[PDB]
C-alpha cells in the first residue's frame, strides 16, 4: 500500500503549502520558489536557490511549527502529521527522517534558509527511498 502512504504525503504537502500565497506576498519571494514547490516531489529536480528554504521556514512558522531560533518543534510536527491523517507510527517515522536530516546537514553558515533547504532535499531523498513520494 505504497500508494496509500504516498497519498498521506500528498495530503501533508498540500496542507503544509496552504499559507504559500500569504508567504510569497509577505516576504516578496521570486516565483522560482513557486516553481521549486511545483516540482518539489519530482525526482532529479534540483532546487534553484535559498529563498525556497526561507519559504519552507515561512510555511512552518504559519503552522506554528518553529521555535524562536527557527528550529522545528518535533512534537508539534508529529501532531501536525497525525491531524492530517498519518497514523502515529508514520508520523513518528516522518519526524525521525527530518531529525536525521537536520543532524546530517550541519549548520555552518548560520543560514537557516540554506539549512532548511538542505534538510528538505535530504528528506525528499529519504521519502523517495521509501517510495512515499507522491505524484
Amino acid at each position: 500500500g505504497s500508494m496509500a502512504s504516498q497519498d498521506v504525503i500528498k495530503n501533508l504537502s498540500m496542507n503544509f503549502a496552504k499559507p504559500l500565497e500569504d508567504c510569497k506576498k509577505e516576504m516578496d519571494l521570486p516565483d522560482s520558489v513557486t516553481t521549486d514547490f511545483y516540482n518539489f516531489w519530482k525526482e532529479g529536480y534540483e532546487f534553484t536557490n535559498r529563498q525556497t528554504g526561507c519559504a519552507i521556514l515561512c510555511l512552518s512558522s504559519k503552522l506554528e511549527l518553529l521555535d524562536q531560533e527557527l528550529k522545528l518543534h518535533h512534537g508539534k510536527a508529529q501532531e501536525f502529521a497525525k491531524k492530517h491523517g498519518a497514523d502515529d507510527a508514520m508520523a513518528k517515522q516522518l519526524v525521525d527522517l527530518i531529525h536525521g536530516c537536520a543532524q546530517s546537514t550541519p549548520d555552518v553558515a548560520d543560514d537557516p534558509c540554506m539549512k532548511t533547504l538542505n534538510v528538505a532535499k535530504c528528506f525528499k531523498a529519504k521519502i523517495h527511498e521509501l517510495n512515499w513520494a507522491p505524484s
